[PDB]
This record gives C-alpha cells, structure tokens and sequence, in this order.
C-alpha cells in the first residue's frame, strides 16, 4: 500500500493472543478487554523501555466494541468496558509518544460477533480518523463472498485514504480467501500494508512450527512480494507467555527478523520475564527485522532436521538462521560452507560474521573458501550477521 | 518384585534423553557415551545436592557395549569409551554413596544393534552382579515372540534374584506387548520393581501430553498395581533440557509426583540453569513422590481444558495437580469443591491447603464446605497439599 506508510514492518503490542475475548471484568478484572488494560499497557510501553526499542503501535483487537451502532449509525466503544471512548484513550496513547491501533471486520459482524463494517465503510473509517486512530487490523468473518470480501477490503483502503488520517492498513484478505482460491498478492499488496496469510498463532511450540513451514512451503509465492509499504503478516509474537521455552522464544524471534515480518507482540507486559524483555528488546535482531532494503529472508535449505534460512540486508549483509528441528538429545553440530550463503556474496572476498543469538559473540573473519561451524540447541535457532568485508 | 527394593520410586539419572547413542569422542569428546561423562555426573550429583536431596542411581543406558562379547561369551563395555571396565566405574560410583545402573536387552540385540541377552540371560545377571551392577534397564527389541518376550523377562528377573545381590529390574515388558496383547499387570509387578508402559519421551510438551493422555485412558488398569516395590514408569524427567517451557517442566515435576513415577533425570548436570535445580531438587514435591504410603495418583476430573488429579498420601494427606491444557490466552480460572477432593475426607471437617507448585504458598483453612479456586498458567500445573484437620 502506497501510503507513505510500513516503510519497515511495523512495531508494536496487540492484545488478542494473550487476552482474546474476556468481557468478564467482574471475575477476571486484570484481563478483561478495558481502557484500563490499555492505558497500563501504554503506560509499561514507555515506562520499560518498549518505545524506545521501536514498538509503537498500541493495538485493540476484537471486543472493544458495544453490542450495537449509536443512534447515528457510528460503532461505539462499550460503554461499561471503554466509558471514556476511544477519542480519549488516543488522546492518552498520543500523549504518551505511542500510536493507537483498533480492529473492524469486513462482514456483517465481528468474529466475536459484534458489528460488522460492511455497509459502513467509509463512515466507519471517518470514524476512526476522528477519533485519532493510526492503524486499523480488518478481519474477515462474516463475509457472504468472494467478492464481497475483496471489494470490502478494497473499499476500507480507498475509505480510509480519503479521510486524510495516515492509518496503517493491516488485512487478512489472504488468510480468508484460501477456502474459496488462491489469494492474487500483487492486488493485495496494492490495497495493504501488511496481510495475513496463516491460521492464527496460539502460545505452542507447534504453532511456530506451523507457520514457518507454511511459509517455507509457500515461499516462491509470497517472498517477493514483500518489501517497503506490504509485509507478509505471520501473526503476534509470543515470546513472554507460557508455551515457549527459551530456545523456542529464540526461534521466534530470530524467524521473524528473517521474515520482515510485522512484530507485534502479545504478552502482559505487566508480568514478564527479564530474559524475554531482553530479548524481545534486542537492537540487534530488531535492525534486523527492520532493515531499510525490506527484502524478506527465505528458506536457504532443509534436511537432517535442520534448516538454514537467510536474509539479504542492505549494504551487502545477510543475516542467517540455523533451527535444529531434532526435539530429542542435545545440541547438534552443522557445518556449513560460507560460499553457500548470500548467495556467493555475503563472504567475496571475506566477511565479518557476528553470532547474535542465542547469546551475541564475534566469530571472526570468514574468507570465501571457509566453512563456517555451530552447534544448534533442539528447538532452537543460531542467528548470525554477516557483513561483507575486503579486510582479513 | 518382592526384593526389597524401590519401596519408594526409585530416584537417579539415565543418560539416554539427553545423550542418546553419540559414539563420537573424536569430535565430541564432551558428549559421547564413555567412561568420563558418567564420572562427571557423578561427581556433580554429590557435590550440587543431587544425592542430599534423593538422586542415587547413576544408570548407564544402551551403547555402552562393546561390539561383541568376550572370549567367554560375556558382555564387554567398550574398550575405548569405558577403558576400565564397568566394575571400575561401579567402584567410583560406589565411593560416592551412589548406586549404578547398567541397559541391556531381553532380545538378541539391543535397540541401537549392540549384543542382545537372549541365550545369555544367567551368565549376563552374573556379570552384571560381579560387576557391582545395581540396577537394571531390561529393553524389549529384537525378540520374535511374546513368548519369548515374557520368558526372557521372567527369566533375567529369576537371574537376578539368584545372583544373590540387590539389583533394580527395571523392565520394558509392557510397552513391548502393548501391540499385541493387553499386559497382566499382576504378573508384571510379581517380576519388575518398574515398567515401561509407553511410547519413549523426548524434550517436547507433546510428548509429555501424551504420556500423561495415555496414563489417565488407562488408569483403571494400572493405578491400583502400583506400590512399593512396584512402579508405573511414565519415563525420564526432562527438566533442564531445551524443549519445554517453564510450566510444561512444572506439569511434569508435579504430575511424576502425584504418578509416584521413578524419577530419572535426563539432563546435562553439567549445564542446568538454577531455576530446573530448584524444581527437580523440591523437596516437598520430592517427598510427595516418595510418599512411603506409595499409592499412585489418578486423574480426577477433565473438563473444558482442565485437568485436575489427586494421590493420597501417608497420615491423612493428599496431593492434588490442577492442569490447564488450553494453549491460548492467560492464566485461566478454575474453582473445584474442596469436599470433591479426596473421596470427600481430605477436608473433612476441613484442610490445611498448601500451594507447592508453580510457588510454594500457604492458602489456609479450608472447610468441608468450602471451595478452591485458582489461576493456572496454560500449560501449567497448580500442585497443593491439603493436610486434614483432624
Ligand atoms: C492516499 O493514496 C495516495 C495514492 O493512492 C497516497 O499518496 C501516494 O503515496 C505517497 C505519499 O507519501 C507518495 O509517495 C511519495 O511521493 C513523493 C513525490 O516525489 C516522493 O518524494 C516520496 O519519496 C519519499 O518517501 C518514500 C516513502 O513513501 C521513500 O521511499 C523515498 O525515499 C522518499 O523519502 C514518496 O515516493 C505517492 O507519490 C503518492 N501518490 C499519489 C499522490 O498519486 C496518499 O498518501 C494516501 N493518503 C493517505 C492519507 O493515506
Ligand atoms: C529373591 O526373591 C526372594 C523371594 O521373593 C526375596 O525374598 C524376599 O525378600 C523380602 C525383603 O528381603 C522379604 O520381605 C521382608 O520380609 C521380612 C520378614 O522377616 C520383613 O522383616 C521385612 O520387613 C522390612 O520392611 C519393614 C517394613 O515393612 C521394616 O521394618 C524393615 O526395613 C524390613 O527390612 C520385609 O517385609 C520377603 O519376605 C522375602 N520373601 C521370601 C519368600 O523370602 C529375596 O529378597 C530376593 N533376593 C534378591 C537378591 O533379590
Ligand atoms: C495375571 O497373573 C497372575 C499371576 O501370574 C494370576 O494370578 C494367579 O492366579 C493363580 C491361579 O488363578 C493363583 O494360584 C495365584 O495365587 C495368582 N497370583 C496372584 C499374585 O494373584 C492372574 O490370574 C492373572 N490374570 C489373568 C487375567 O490372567
Ligand atoms: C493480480 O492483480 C493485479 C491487479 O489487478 C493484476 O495486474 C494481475 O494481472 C493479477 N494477476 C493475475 C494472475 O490475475
Ligand atoms: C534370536 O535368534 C534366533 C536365531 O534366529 C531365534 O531362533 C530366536 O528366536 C531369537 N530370539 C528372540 C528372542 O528373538
Ligand atoms: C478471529 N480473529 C480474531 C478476532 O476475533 C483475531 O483478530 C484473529 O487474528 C482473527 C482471526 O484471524
Ligand atoms: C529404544 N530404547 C532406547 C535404548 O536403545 C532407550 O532405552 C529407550 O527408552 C528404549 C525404548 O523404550
């Protein structure tokens, strides 16, 4: 989407994976979808350095929503869990140096049920530039088509483009178009700025499993299509939760540098390890994922239960994933020629290559003839940083 | 088995999980199955408080063995990988007030190819006795035959027993026959003080869903036989490797403790991050597993993602587990009458309730009429003990 918008993909905290749709703030108050639960969250996104690290993007996602339009026709915050309104809680992000993310559905209804956009559109998108929204997450349930949900999706990005408001665009066009045919990403490209392709991450091992070997299957079809201004969107990071061990965590978080893809986390940032802080935090790995050339890593080669992915930077520097996939024994040796990565050039004459994970270490120089030697933890990923260099 | 032995779980370390059958020294000298990595961990199992807090079999599991047997038909360990011999190594294991456990095979090879005990079953318990052996792994493959799958574990128990020395049977019958056959476990107990009932772990949350899974569809037919002497083995601890998360290692330290599961460590204890010491070192938790009463747990109630077990225990105690399978969202809320608990005299007139797991925190009094009710991380486990007023 040619919005001036998502030059890189973009940062920030969502809250479905974690919190999904709780309405009882009577017996589960702390993690009941609410404004309070918002503004803490804004709060602690300053507060514990999450800003500065770049995520910026405060995100609701479904069941913000009161159960019906106001007299006017306008969606409503509900009244009991958003008595404040949106307007003010964007006042309150802003204020805080943060943006403001909420969600909508193509259909007639939100998947949880609550009121769909279709018919609505452009007042629905005014509505949401009024109150100070900044990115807009447009899911697909409740779509009676086809064409229905790709001319929704397109009108929601001409309607919000009217309103003036710069609104990130986040679609999941693809992700509902696969029972019906395959989706035409050059379109939604056009129309998004990012889209999901894939069945909803959850907090499993099996679910980062699942996605990556979606898009490696996938990936002639969807890795160029990325860059500045459209992402592939694989769905919120979940490292700070429950179901990932800390090699898993490192995968994920590795994966998705690799990827370019969008990174918003869903945790309690309320309670979180430091180890997961500091890893969803580290400078590194993000300019990775938020390289300006925006082209997205790919998978290099797979066999053995290993799989090496890599991801051509600017300036002729390449970041590269090793992920032993043997959930059985203990760290595994993987050798592997310097020649084979970036495709010949990341290491012609030499380069300088810089382990960042899962603890950061110099390597050293690797002239072009070299091999290149690691040990991968199972479940777990090797991240390295190559840069192309004439010296040693 | 009526030797006297593993009248509570038996407790130790088993190399297999984490080690598996690595023969290369060459290029990983740390790593493969020799001499030295079994001096190691039993040098870290006395002095990081393994042995203090109940870990005293040291066991060797397949690949140890020397290609062939000897000149008098016996089992050699490998000359290069265990240059002194099995009786050296049972000697230093010994005088660290440790005990050692040795792997082999009721068919004609083990497992990964080495020499199988079928045709050697007598000779083979004497060496082991003569070797100082004090425990032995028993694996199933390469047999053609139930018939020679039950003879062969009933005859390397008979072995034993007339070595004249204590030695652990730990036996992999059931797992072995499962295909085929239903297991009689009456007949397992009488000749096994453990026994493999299912498919091997691995450092994964699926596999420990799975055990527990299969463990809780077949509880009428092997809670009751469990006892001293006699245990289910749902197989290795595998706290402190790579595979689970914080409270998928919580779900298996507390469910191998209400399971009264012997509980072999598999891990580098070399390399174990402080906090899975803690764990596999709890000692409330430990001493629920080694409850001396030694009645096995079962699963209670399962129901919209949540699991909840209970054991008794000696002196009117019971432990209960309180499991969340659902794998999405936040901690989730579960609330169960305390007069549901423990066949409904754990609490009667009323309970002292403690919290041991994923923290240790005393909860208070508890009325017969009274209900529990707590937050349990997906994937984690909540483990009380309620001790009864009275
Ligand atoms: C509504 O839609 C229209 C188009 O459908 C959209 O305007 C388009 O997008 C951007 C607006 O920022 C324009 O692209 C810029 O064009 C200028 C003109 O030369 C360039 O200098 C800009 O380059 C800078 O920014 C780029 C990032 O966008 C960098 O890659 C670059 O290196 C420079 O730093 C940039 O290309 C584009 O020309 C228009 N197209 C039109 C007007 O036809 C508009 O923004 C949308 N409105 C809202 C509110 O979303
Ligand atoms: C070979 O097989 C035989 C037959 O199965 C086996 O003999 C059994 O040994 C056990 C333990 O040595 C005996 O059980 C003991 O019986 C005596 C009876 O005098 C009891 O005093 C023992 O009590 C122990 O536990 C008490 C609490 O329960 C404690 O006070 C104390 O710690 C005691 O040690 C215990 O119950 C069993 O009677 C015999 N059975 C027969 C038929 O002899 C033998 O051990 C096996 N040998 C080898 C080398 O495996
Ligand atoms: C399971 O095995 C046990 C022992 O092999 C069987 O129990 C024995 O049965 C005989 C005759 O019925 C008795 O004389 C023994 O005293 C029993 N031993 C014990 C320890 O109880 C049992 O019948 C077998 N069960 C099945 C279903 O085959
Ligand atoms: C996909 O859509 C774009 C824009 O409408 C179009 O140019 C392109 O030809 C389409 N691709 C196919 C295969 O139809
Ligand atoms: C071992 O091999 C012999 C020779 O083929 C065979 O007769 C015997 O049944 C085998 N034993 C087992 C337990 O498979
Ligand atoms: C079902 N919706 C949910 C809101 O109800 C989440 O936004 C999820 O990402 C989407 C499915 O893709
Ligand atoms: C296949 N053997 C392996 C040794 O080869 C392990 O002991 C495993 O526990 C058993 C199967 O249950």
């Amino acid at each position: 989407l040619d919005n001036g918008l998502a030059r890189t993909p973009t940062m920030g905290w969502l809250h479905w994976e974690r919190f999904m749709c709780n309405l009882d703030c009577q017996e589960e108050p702390d993690s009941c979808i609410s404004e309070k639960l918002f503004m803490e969250m804004a709060e602690l996104m300053v507060s514990e350095g999450w800003k500065d690290a770049g995520y910026e993007y405060l995100c609701i996602d479904d069941c913000w929503m009161a159960p019906q339009r106001d007299s006017e026709g306008r969606l409503q915050a509900d009244p009991q869990r958003f008595p404040h309104g949106i307007r003010q809680l964007a006042n309150y992000v802003h204020s805080k140096g943060l943006k403001l993310g909420i969600y909508a559905d193509v259909g007639n209804k939100t998947c949880a049920g609550f009121p769909g956009s279709f018919g609505y559109y452009d007042i629905d998108a005014q509505t949401f530039a009024d109150w100070g929204v900044d990115l807009l997450k447009f899911d697909g349930c409740y779509c009676d088509s086809l064409e229905n949900l790709a001319d929704g999706y397109k009108h929601m990005s001409l309607a919000l483009n009217r309103t003036g408001r710069s609104i990130v665009y986040s679609c999941e066009w693809p992700l509902y178009m696969w029972p019906f045919q395959k989706p035409n990403y050059t379109e939604i490209r056009q129309y998004c700025n990012h889209w999901r392709n894939f069945a909803d991450i959850d907090d499993s091992w099996k679910s980062i499993k699942s996605i990556l070997d979606w898009t490696s299957f996938n990936q002639e079809r969807i890795v160029d299509v990325a860059g500045p201004g459209g992402w592939n969107d694989p769905d919120m990071l979940v490292i700070g939760n429950f179901g990932l061990s800390w090699n898993q965590q490192v995968t994920q978080m590795a994966l998705w540098a690799i990827m370019a893809a969008p990174l918003f986390m869903s945790n309690d940032l309320r309670h979180i390890s430091p180890q997961a802080k500091a890893l969803l935090q580290d400078k590194d790995v993000i300019a990775i994922n938020q390289d300006p050339l925006g082209k997205q890593g790919y998978q290099l080669r797979q066999g053995d239960n290993f799989e090496v992915w890599e991801r051509p930077l600017s300036g002729l520097a390449w970041a590269v994933a090793m992920i032993n996939r043997q959930e059985i024994g203990g760290p595994r040796s993987y050798t592997i020629a310097v020649a084979s990565l970036g495709k010949g050039v990341a290491c012609n004459p030499a380069c300088f290559i810089t382990q960042l994970l899962p603890v950061k270490r110099k390597l050293g120089f690797y002239e072009w003839t070299s091999r290149l030697r690691s040990h991968i933890n199972p479940t777990g990923t090797v991240l390295l940083q190559l840069e192309n260099t004439m010296q040693m």
